[PDB]
């Protein structure tokens, strides 16, 4: 029946259903709105999740897991997975199809098993607030998983019993809970998300046009560097190096301590958020010759502020980047939404009102508003949620180039994605016994005249004379924007394909201009055509 929405993240994750009209942020036993998103699997043999996984992490290291939202969908050799590897405290492996997975007590077990812990969680606590079995769930990703990070994450929801009837990013979700305010039609907005694996920047347009309020991404990017997590790291060094110089110790050999101080240090951050100056008090944190050792040391807001100054400033140019490719002006942002509880910082929050020149909306809870947009979307697909639309559609006609320098048009500008459409082409010389599938964006007839997109070749073509080789040619884009192409030869078989990704920005300026371009040469361009067709369409070599 309804439709819960779970925001999966990388340090916590939160659960929120529609109820009638508003969405309701559901609490789990603890009482807790939101759940660390921890798995421990534990000597006894029963397997921990939430903050029972956290409390007891700091004396079984080896055996909780947490961040795995840095695994799912990645392979081994990724760089962003080795990096990885050494400062986790748990075992990272290659599986035998070379996925990056985590091996406990002996266990192989891909990521989007452990995640599904996570998502079995929430799901219950859901089924509690009910009284009823729930299956049916919107999940949400950062807006810069990959097609393998996508998939994987459905993976989770289906091993945690869940039909996932939506993924959708996770700026859009907090545009969705933000656009259920009053007064938020015909706006663009930036979502400023910095959780604790990412930052992530989106500008999204919310308009109301004929009673519909429609909801469409303008640009987006991300940095993986500058989470949360990045910046307890710069913490934790400035502590372990302070206690070498109050007593000579280096801390980083000592798992144990390295766990106590990594879970003093994030929330010594936390307390900075509200108080000036907080105290970093861990007894009997190692011990030498000479008998238990003992830190305290005192961590002042500025001495915070100057760790992390670096961070802050490098999600700045990825704001200048967004705008850039979403064609706009500061001055044509309506309001300034963040997200992530790493936003709470104040050093945060100043920086990025100096760069708006406005204050972020304070209506706009930071760790629940995704939870809340996954649930709206949600009740849009049972009709709890009328009169709003997700839009996202093509900018700009996509196909390939054929005889005479020609783009043929496989997908219309202003399809609505996802969305898949093929044609058969054939040879242009007899016994050609390969094609180039040239991929082009734009609106003019001359291929020339269109963006190249990439290319690649499909050769083993039998002899045949020309027109005869059928070559079924498949545009193909997927929830998460990216185009495949591939191009198949009917009769022998053979397929070759290529993976195209989502653009950055739509930038509706430029865009115009290109529409407005091609209208004004609508006529020279059909001449062209025209006399291109005297000569089922044909490819050259
Ligand atoms: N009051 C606070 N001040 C500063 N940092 C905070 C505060 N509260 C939480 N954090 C930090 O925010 C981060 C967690 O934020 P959040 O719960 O939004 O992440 P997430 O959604 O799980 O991550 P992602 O979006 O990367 O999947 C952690 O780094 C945590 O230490
Ligand atoms: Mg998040």
């Amino acid at each position: 029946g309804k439709i819960i929405g779970i925001d999966l993240g990388t340090t916590n994750s939160c659960v929120a259903i529609m109820d009638g009209t508003t969405p309701r942020v559901l609490e789990n036993a603890e009482g807790d709105r939101t759940t660390p998103s921890i798995i421990a699997y534990t000597q006894d043999g029963e397997t921990l999740v939430g903050q029972p996984a956290k409390r007891q992490a700091v004396t079984n290291p080896q055996n909780t897991l947490f961040a795995i939202k840095r695994l799912i969908g990645r392979r081994f050799q990724d760089e962003e997975v080795q990096r990885d590897v050494s400062i986790m405290p748990f075992k990272i492996i290659a599986a035998d199809n070379g996925d990056a997975w985590v091996e406990v007590k002996g266990q192989k077990m891909a990521p989007p098993q452990i995640s599904a812990e996570v998502l079995k969680k929430m799901k219950k606590t859901a089924e509690d607030y009910l009284g009823e079995p729930v299956t049916e769930a919107v999940i949400t990703v950062p807006a810069y998983f990959n097609d393998a990070q996508r998939q994987a994450t459905k993976d989770a929801g289906r091993i945690a019993g869940l039909e996932v009837k939506r993924i959708i990013n996770e700026p859009t979700a907090a545009a969705l809970a933000y656009g259920l305010d009053k007064g938020t039609g015909n706006r663009t907005i930036a979502v400023y998300d910095l959780g604790g694996g990412a930052f992530d920047i989106s500008i999204i347009e919310i308009d109301e046009v004929d009673g519909e309020k429609t909801f469409e991404v303008l640009a987006t990017n991300g940095d993986t560097h500058l989470g949360g997590e990045d910046f307890d790291s710069r913490l934790i060094n400035y502590l372990v190096e302070e206690f070498k110089k109050d007593q000579g110790i280096d801390l980083r050999n000592d798992p144990l301590a390295m766990q106590r101080l990594k879970e003093a240090a994030e929330k010594a951050k936390i307390e900075l958020s509200s108080a000036q100056q907080t105290d970093v008090n861990l007894p009997y944190i190692t011990a030498d010759a000479t008998g238990p050792k003992h830190m305290n040391i005192k961590v002042t807001r500025a001495k915070l502020e100057s760790l992390v100054e670096d961070l802050v400033n490098r999600s700045i140019e990825p704001l200048k980047v967004a705008l850039q490719d979403a064609g706009l002006s500061v001055s044509d942002i309506d309001d300034v939404i963040l997200v992530g509880g790493q936003t709470r910082m104040p050093m945060v929050q100043k920086k990025v009102a100096e760069f708006f020149g406005k204050e972020p909306r304070k209506d706009v809870n930071p760790d629940e508003a995704v939870a809340i947009g996954a649930a709206v979307q949600g009740g849009v697909l049972t009709g709890d949620v009328k009169d709003v639309l997700l839009l996202d559609v093509t900018p700009l006609s996509l196909g390939i180039e054929t005889m005479g320098g020609v783009m043929t048009t496989l997908i219309a500008k202003n399809t609505t994605i996802p969305t898949k459409h093929s044609q058969v082409f054939s040879t242009a010389e007899d016994n050609q016994s390969a094609v180039t599938i040239h991929v082009l964006q734009g609106e003019r007839k001359r291929a020339a005249d269109n963006k190249s997109l990439g290319q690649f070749n499909l050769d083993g073509i039998n002899p045949a004379p020309r027109g005869m080789p059928q070559i079924e040619v498949t545009f193909d884009i997927d929830a998460d924007g990216i185009l495949h192409v591939s191009a198949k030869d009917k009769n022998s078989g053979k397929e070759q394909k290529i993976t195209i990704k989502a653009s950055s920005g739509l930038n509706e300026d430029e865009i115009q201009k290109m529409v407005r371009d091609a209208e004004a040469n609508a006529e020279a361009d059909r001449k062209f055509e025209e006399l291109v067709q005297t000569r089922r369409l044909l490819l050259t070599g």
